[PDB]
């Protein structure tokens, strides 16, 4: 037998950082949970019980903060680029590193109409992710996502035309709800080095707002055909307007709401036109991926 | 043996309704999770295998989706007192019905700085819940809360002036952070029945915003001397502005960022007033609850 | 105002324990998750910020480890019993304490056909758990649980003679699937103190056995007519096995397998006497309650 | 813009089937969670709302308790194989139908040291999974897998002789306790079709119970050097076992269960050799991982 493939790290690295403005008084603060996974020349580590090639877990997690302690930690693109970079530079036989950044929402609160300098609330499980892999001598690889966006709309989604053979029940409509949970990832194209990294940074944050707004705006606005024609539709817009993506990538649930036939009770009608209660369906779910990229 | 005491019902009975405004286009949806357990002359059920008193819990299901048909489902508070009256008014030998309903939220969505008229988005996993007592000749017990609303300030607490003994190795502190989860329940006066609970309806919704309000801006504005202090300030606050509520509780975990020596490392400086990354704690969190009342 | 009621300690303090027998080579291990809450003359860290009645919940961590190092923490009766103690002997002003442990599965390993000395399982997460509250000169009231403990039957189970109206669409069936997760609840007489928790030490597990067996022998030998007379069944034969406890108190989520009519594609036949495959609902469910106790 | 990779289908499907013994009266049962991806000519959805293309996810629905109607559905690889074959067989235009199960363990319960004919206990969350592959022109790949296993050891761990540089704390180790959640799957070689997959058969539930008793016996026998070590142990054992696997992966955390120093607390000794109350830790944790092929 051979090591084919090997990795190892720490994962679930729960992470706080403020910033404090001495002028204004202003506090900002960051939360993210990170994991660190390395690749190198390791394989005795498992073959030999060799452990003299081990980084040790627990001092890839004390990196992290001496890393977060040192550097901005936002936008997590260029975080995660640093942390990367860091291990493959330091140890000699490291020569992947693969970090994975999710960051929760810590939103400003508004008290009587102004932001206030220090407090702060969670507005939804909407998370911004990025995984990076810094790879030596082949540059730094970068997916960024938002995650945990949950929408509904009540009418404007239509789903009619589909193949029906023996073993199709669905009725066509022309009005039903849609909801989803958005998973959206975009692929930068492959960076140099860090260098590179930082004179980008300025589009990091700007193309995470545009995926954010063309999503939440093709959702509401399209007359939607089926989830596959309003996702394709999100995905185009996006590569439109950031040429340094290579790959948009949207993974989405169809989550059910079932109308309720009520007529059996003294001829209550709540079907078709005067549908007013459903049923939300925890399961199951319809799920539709697609990767669009560049002609 | 005999029992003590019994009730069965419907539990996680999710319901979505939509309204649709005929005139504007615009359509407002509400979407809940209800429970509903009755009381009564069950017990030959349990001891004699006599079914003849069992009000299906499918059927309890069905009530619910036909009331919710029927009625206004907000305020939660009405349309929990009119499910619960609804069992102890059909069935003679039912003579309690309790009623739990969560709300999730579906915020209207902005898109260009207006209001879409048919498209939401779950800002956030707070909810809106009320407990609902039904109890023949005994009036209606409504006991309202908000719950899941996550909250982190980064200074403006403090923790000294605590009992020190043999078991304590906690420093004092002057400035530390400070985030929960609000869990706030406010109990109203006892109402006679739908009636009474009708002629009060314009004060649920109110008093439910007065609740969030009192709770984020004291939260924001107090330098807290303790969670139990703080907490003790919005419960005050609550009770004078809504003379139909009786009590107010709070249950509030005590969710601990820790400061990370890192002067093991370089000399790094990263405590008291050098601390800038901390290490959030999933557990053990304080726990924290208080019962006010009137004088 | 006026702080009604208060209480606060610590939540979620995972504490594990071994046991090592020099003679034998034999570990045993023990893990569990402890919440202690505390009553007492506190009213004023809430109302004046005084301090100087907390206790800190950061000492009360330290307590449970301290007191896990120096006593037994089995059965968990017993060890919840001296933590409670501690505090309201320790402490002039503390009056209550409330304390929750939640018992963990660690069974020992068979390898070969031989338990092993020091190797574990987790087999399921069924939980063993207590609730003991020790009240100044009131003594200790010990509630004694198991919860999580997930069952089936593919047969044997039947629901007819329910009440019918027109509310009702449930079908009476001879035969059914019926499934639960088991949450049981033996609550002991009041003892003194600690001498007398001590002095009835070995009903505590032996108790625990019976509970388990009586359930599992009632759920698989039972053609159950209702889950409100199956369960009534089982609480009748563990009050006539142990003397001590006076309340066994159940609650039971009714899982939903449906049948689904196949007979649209092709004259499929699965209903009724030829029904095979089924569909698990998520929700919603039933929840049947019930208290029994002695005549 | 370009659709580069397109799937879809649904997700969450839960199936249950009885299997029923005339002769015996004995009855066994079988419960699922099912996901059917789709791949094939289908981009014109997405692109120009051409739904034709479209095998309706509820149809897909349909099929999977159809499929499991008329064949059995086990062992989970040939129900996988099944499943994914009528998909490219029936649809032209499908190429690729990608299947995912998760088998949950319902085990026949011993009641007075007999096996009952109709009533099952979950024992433990620990699922076996299969992903199954099916490609038109490249046959069937078959991913199969263990998951959930949790295991603890109080002894026979080590670990020392890591690299140690200026991020460094770790204490070297010749006694700590180690536990993890298992996650192992091992690939076989590429089937040409169904017929491949029925003449291995018996190798299924084989391969499965074999790579269960290497991994526990493996756990608890070895005298761990690390957890890499080990688990390269595990593998290698496998992969000389059944030479229809190419490759065996395994994935596991480190779940760490920290020393507790109470020499603060009347010089009480818990470190070390005196070391028995321990904290568990919920994160951060290590997660070490490899693939191990053949020579
Ligand atoms: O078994 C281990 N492997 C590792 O790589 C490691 N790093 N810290 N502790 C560890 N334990
Ligand atoms: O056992 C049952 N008890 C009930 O009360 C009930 N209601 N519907 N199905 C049921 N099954
Ligand atoms: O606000 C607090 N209240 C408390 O009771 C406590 N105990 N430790 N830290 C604490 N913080
Ligand atoms: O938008 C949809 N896309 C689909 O592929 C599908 N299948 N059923 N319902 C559906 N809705
Ligand atoms: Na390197
Ligand atoms: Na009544
Ligand atoms: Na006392
Ligand atoms: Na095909
Ligand atoms: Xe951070
Ligand atoms: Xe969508
Ligand atoms: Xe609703
Ligand atoms: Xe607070
Ligand atoms: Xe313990
Ligand atoms: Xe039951
Ligand atoms: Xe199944
Ligand atoms: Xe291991």
């Amino acid at each position: 037998s051979a090591v084919k493939a090997a990795r190892y790290g720490k994962d679930n690295v729960r992470v706080y950082k403020v910033h404090k403005d001495e002028k204004t008084g202003v506090q900002t603060v960051y939360e993210m949970t990170v994991c660190v996974l390395l690749e190198g020349e390791i394989e005795t580590s498992y073959t030999k019980a060799d452990n003299s090639v081990i980084v040790a877990t627990d001092s890839i997690k004390n990196t992290i903060y001496i890393t977060a302690k040192q550097n901005p930690v936002t936008p997590p693109e260029l975080f995660g680029s640093i942390l990367g970079t860091h291990f493959i530079e330091k140890y000699n036989h490291i020569h992947a590193a693969h970090v994975n950044i999710v960051c929760h929402r810590w939103t400003r609160m508004d008290i009587d109409g102004k932001p206030h300098p220090h407090s702060f609330i969670r507005d939804s499980e909407e998370k911004r992710n990025v995984q990076v892999d810094v790879v030596e001598g082949k540059g730094i690889d970068i997916k960024s996502s938002l995650s945990g966006l949950t929408v509904l709309k009540s009418t404007n989604s239509q789903f009619w035309g589909f193949l029906r053979d023996e073993y199709t029940t669905l009725k066509e409509t022309w009005d039903r709800i849609l909801s989803t949970d958005v998973d959206a990832t975009w692929q930068w194209k492959n960076f140099s080095g860090l260098q590179e990294v930082r004179s980008h940074v300025p589009k990091f944050d700007a193309t995470w707002a545009t995926a954010r707004e063309v999503t939440l705006k093709t959702f509401a606005e399209d007359n939607s055909a089926s989830v596959q024609a309003t996702m394709y539709k999100m995905a185009e817009q996006i590569l439109a307007r950031q040429q340094l993506i290579e790959t948009v990538e949207y993974s989405l649930p169809n989550k059910h709401y079932f109308e309720i036939d009520l007529s059996w009770h003294k001829g209550l009608q709540n079907t078709g036109k005067n549908a007013e209660v459903f049923a939300p369906q925890s399961d199951p779910n319809g799920l539709i991926k697609c990767t669009v990229g560049r002609s």
